[PDB]
């Protein structure tokens, strides 16, 4: 049948997820919509929905050991290759612990539907898993 | 909020009358399912760019040769390439037979149905964000002809 084609801000993200029953939190100092329930994944410290120029990212954080960056940093293409959708790269600090991001994201601007919405949750928390539980197997990441 | 509209769950038929609405030039190779697109050659590094609808999800890719002196320096790089878009992947794809190719993609998903406009747009912004990358990577020298 037919649905709404709608350009989401933050709260009809909220709300989608309020109807998918997916708990989300906010950071005072950041603007995304924290997933508590992916940090039962091993690695995962955190993971979020962010709104950035009209597209939808989630993403997922797990802290790399830092004997491990510079194979994992020589794995990048392979994990790349390895899904269809997602994306993974790392963020390196010199304050902190290197961090690898894994993360897909959904266009909104030309409009989404709540059941798009719906896919992407669940097919980015499936692929997302299976990348960072990998990474975790391979011994590459921190527990968090 | 846009209004109602009703979703299609495409095959690559569907595609390519999408690209024909589009006026898009797409062809077939004769060992892929990939719809080739003649028009990013234009863009320089591009020696190939494709359309592939694999398992529920559209793949909108463009292929690089990488020069060997630059395949280190890229490998180096991916992580703030993959950065610096916020839609488009790019990795390498290495064999012992060919150069280095520097593969550039983005997807769109398509297994819960897609409007006409929706597939518009990921043309729009993937050719976009595609050649930025190319184009970028080709000015810093790490591309061949």
């Amino acid at each position: 049948g037919m649905v709404s084609l709608v350009v989401p801000d933050l709260d009809v993200l909220r709300r989608w997820l309020d109807q998918q029953s997916i708990t989300w939190f906010e950071c005072d100092s950041c603007q995304a919509l924290h997933l508590p329930h992916m940090q039962n994944f091993d690695g995962v410290f955190d993971a979020k929905i962010d709104l950035m120029d009209g597209v939808i990212l989630f993403s997922a954080l797990a802290e790399v050991k830092p004997t491990a960056l510079i194979p994992l940093a020589g794995d990048l293409s392979q994990i790349n290759a390895s899904s269809l959708t997602v994306k993974a790269f790392l963020d390196i600090q010199d304050d902190n612990l290197p961090k690898l991001i894994v993360c897909q994201s959904l266009s909104a601007a030309a409009g989404l539907t709540y059941g798009q919405f719906v896919h992407f949750m669940k097919e980015s928390e499936e692929q997302i898993s299976m990348i960072v539980m990998e990474a975790f197997a391979n011994h590459l990441l921190m527990i968090a």
